[PDB]
């Protein structure tokens, strides 16, 4: 019976509510108790606050009028107000102490994930201080969690009027007794109430949750962690740069701040950077996520050799140069982290910091070739069945949906075997026709791999593989350099293919390289531990490389 | 007989050369003459410094080599270096005051408009200092002037070694009679003399521009003032962002540093900025020019109130969400600055700084409808014709070549009058159907913008007139608010509709407004005067947007 959900921002979503500030400033100034909070509401209904709330004036219009609002309720009272006092400081220190109140958001995206319409009804005001900033940022965040967001400064109406609600309840397009109002002011409360809506005063977040609990019959409280938040590719903003005739990259674009690029492995996506997209716009960076050569809605000629590291390297620099980035911070993992430590070793100027997840640094031996360095490892025998043009194509593109649920796995469940691919004649040739779906990916996520695969298939991404001996000679130029730039590896315990101890010779080339270890995860990184990455990228972020 | 012209970055395109500081530190550190060039240059092909140049070793890797032949030199010397001698410091601050000569570069740029293949070939390093950005930003800025940019460091070859000037005529396609070669060093100019390149011993900049100009036979002392750095739309980053489902907006993106968002007018483009671009980019801003809502890639859904300026300020803001911006600058011209004074006016949170060049923010009239206020005006007599649909539509999409090259004209070249239009049934019907191209256009920037409204028309761009009730509406909510964060107001002393005394009025609203004006500039503002434009923007947004 009940279908939506509707939060007040302050007090509810946010804490601590501005009322909760002047009681303290109160306190702290030696005033009257509840001087400051008269004169917040003094004319009710055609006050300066009531005009504030109703969009009429802005916030700085309103702060002279809220003075002299002081002034008059102290010559009341018979009281003087001190040497130093302004409405500005007090609410400039108000609004900034607010902060997301984390269990009632993770609340409400629990309910929208359960099928309910989540709203924000609030009363507030249009911020044109200096600092109005910090407010945007916070609305930023939280309307990209909600169904609807009404702002009483927006529609000319303000709580409680019973406008406000008749309004909210043909916004959502729901009957009162369909719907759930929180809010920490009990007058608010009163309207909702007559018209037949549930209705829960916030006083302390846990108990509201109970309340909450109790009658939608969904836990919120003492559930597990979720996961964080996803990209959904629709709400994203493309870009598109030509960085030769022929070769047009594809990237998706998020933030504001330092330049971060996000460079994909194999055989994976831009979308394989979808936890890391929005909480690293969040931390304060400008995330541009590439589909490298070969993938997605980027370029993939057929010629082997336009995937040899020099000229991808080459492109990358291109690509910087044509947005008019002098720098940007590469983080690579797989194949993106090969490329973004050949990035550091010929372009060190044009990379202002580099991360790899799971692909070690491993410098180039001029005494033997790649390709018999890579038979003296069995598990990298799937890299000699890739030589071939055509093979490994027909085989990864006969079933797309089956490939990339064979490929998608946690550690515990892999049903795939890198060693004896040759003698076996295929990377799934003793694997199941119809693999169950992997508890890392669910089956939106993997035919979204399965749409962009469909377009320029496996030659693109193959050919990577293709250019041993060129990436080889090339790599010889760089044997007596130094990584002297901030430099971070982050190794997968579980990753059986890019173990972490082929890292561990890495401080010889990158003497003051960071460093970042991830338990119990495998090989795709990204989406097998989301959280830990991160953490991991963006402490290294905030610390090396601003 | 000669069509391309080499030159070298340091001492030639970058001023001062390395050389000429490592002279300065001996004589300001009283050590013996010409000691530091000695460590420098110390053990000749096979030192430390060629090791450099080709690219073996890394300029943090270099540094304390130096540093050893430094103490090898003044050792034998029988002298001493002095307490705090630092080859980094040296180094840093060398590098640092090196800046673009802009003779010599005004003089490669006009060299290339007169169809010359235009190279730099450098001896140059790996840098890997933590103050590499500056390097880098240098290299960005001139690398965009020039057909080829050659390193020593990325080919593996150094001047004066045979060899790179063989690779450098073979990357140029030409015979040694077609090039000219610029460099500072007489040691390097004699391997280019013996194959038969004219050489330019760039002692001084004048006498070099001199010979430049003997040998060319073009004139590049003493021409005027060159236009600013254009768009090429085709090396531009195309980014597209779906704004709610059948709206998707379409921008051009340049840069790094705080988001400025540019709102062309009618009838116009993203274009139309393309002189300002490369010149805010370069200043250390993020720009975004927009496709306005019904122009050229955005889209242009056909109803009228998908137009007014509710929607479009609404659909911004939506815009900056899905960039993950909380604030841009703002600053429009025409159509566009009506808009960023409403963004400014309803969403002061997200809006940094407002600047609007020639439409004055004038407030709605609620005694009057917008319609009456325009018929009382008879240079608004056009906006009466665009009311009803179909009928303007039909005269502007007839000939697009001809509504452009009669729209597209300076103050003293106008072909048209914006009066008694009704009366003659039309824009363009005393007007004649072939008209001149005008000084401020080429044909080739008339036929983008023909290419463009091939593809929508006239009825989206049109649109924006059609909703005079709508927005007049809407913008009597504002009528009791002020715009109190930072504006700049730019008036064009030949725009005879958005005339400069329109805005005499604006303090009362805008109290701290700043102000630019423009002499001899007509309506198209960007294009008319773009040095002037660019310089009053540049100001502005260093003073008041950062
Ligand atoms: O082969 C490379 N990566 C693909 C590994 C991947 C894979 C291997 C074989 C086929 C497809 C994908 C993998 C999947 C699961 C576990 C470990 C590894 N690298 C080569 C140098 C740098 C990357
Ligand atoms: O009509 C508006 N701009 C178009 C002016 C333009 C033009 C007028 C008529 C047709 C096309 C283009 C013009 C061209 C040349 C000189 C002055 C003005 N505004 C309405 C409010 C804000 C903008």
């Amino acid at each position: 019976t009940l279908r939506a959900a509707v939060f007040d921002l302050d007090g509810v979503l946010a804490l601590p509510a501005v009322f909760g500030v002047l009681g303290r400033t109160e306190e702290a100034l030696a005033l009257p108790r509840g001087l400051l909070n008269d004169a917040f509401q003094k004319g009710g209904p055609e006050g300066a606050t009531t005009r504030l709330m109703k969009g009429e004036i802005t916030l700085s219009q309103w702060i002279p009028l809220m003075e002299e609002n002081c002034r008059k309720c102290s010559e009341t009272a018979k009281v003087c107000l001190p040497k130093n006092f302004s409405i500005k400081e007090i609410f400039d220190k108000a609004i900034s102490a607010r902060k997301i109140n984390r269990p009632m958001l993770q609340a409400a995206l629990m309910l929208r994930k359960k099928g309910f319409t989540t709203a924000i009804l609030t009363n507030t005001w249009l911020d044109d201080r200096a600092e109005r900033d910090g407010l945007a940022q916070l609305m930023c965040e939280l309307k990209m969690h909600f169904d609807f967001l009404i702002e009483s400064c927006q529609v000319g109406m303000v709580k409680p009027e019973p406008q406000i609600y008749k309004f909210l309840l043909d916004t959502l397009k729901a009957s009162p007794s369909e719907v759930v109002f929180l809010d920490d002011i009990g007058a608010n409360l009163k309207p909702a109430r007559d018209l037949g809506m549930v209705t829960i005063l916030v006083q302390d977040t846990d108990t509201a949750l109970k309340e909450l609990e109790k009658v939608t019959g969904i836990q919120l409280l003492n559930t597990p962690a979720p996961l964080p938040t996803s990209c959904n590719p629709s709400d994203m903003s493309h870009g598109y740069v030509t960085v030769k005739p022929r070769v047009r990259l594809h990237f998706v674009e998020l933030g504001s701040g330092p330049a971060v690029c996000l460079c994909h492995g194999f055989p994976e996506s831009w979308y394989s950077w979808r936890y890391q997209i929005p909480a690293l716009a969040q931390a304060g960076y400008r995330v541009l996520a590439m589909d490298m050569k070969g993938y997605g809605e980027s370029s993939a000629p057929p010629e082997i050799e336009e995937y040899c590291m020099e000229v991808l390297c080459k492109e990358m620099v291109t690509f910087l140069d044509k947005l008019g980035l002098s720098q940007a911070v590469f983080i690579g993992h797989d194949w993106g982290g090969m490329l973004v430590w050949y990035m550091a070793l010929f372009y060190p100027e044009r990379v202002r910091a580099v991360a790899s997840l799971n692909t070690p640094f491993i410098p180039a031996n001029p005494n033997m070739s790649p390709l018999e360095s890579i038979k003296a490892n069995p598990v990298f025998d799937y890299q000699l069945y890739f030589q071939e043009p055509g093979v490994a194509e027909a085989e990864l593109e006969q079933n797309l949906s089956r490939t990339f649920k064979s490929l998608f796995r946690a550690s515990d469940e892999s049903v795939l075997s890198m060693h004896k691919v040759c003698e076996a004649g295929g990377l799934f040739v003793n694997s199941p026709e119809e693999p169950s779906l992997s508890r890392m990916v669910t089956e939106e996520e993997i035919q979204f791999y399965v749409q962009q695969f469909k377009k320029s298939g496996f030659r693109g991404p193959l050919n990577w593989y293709r250019n041993m001996e060129r990436n080889w000679k090339w790599a010889c130029k760089s044997l007596g350099r130094k990584i002297l730039i901030p430099a971070l590896m982050v190794t997968a315990e579980k990753d059986f293919v890019l173990v972490p101890q082929m890292s561990q010779h890495m401080e010889d080339w990158i003497p003051h390289l960071k460093r970042g270890h991830i338990e119990d995860c495998g090989h795709w990184t990204q989406m097998d531990k989301p959280t830990e990455v991160n953490q991991i990228l963006i402490k290294w972020l905030d610390s090396d490389a601003r």
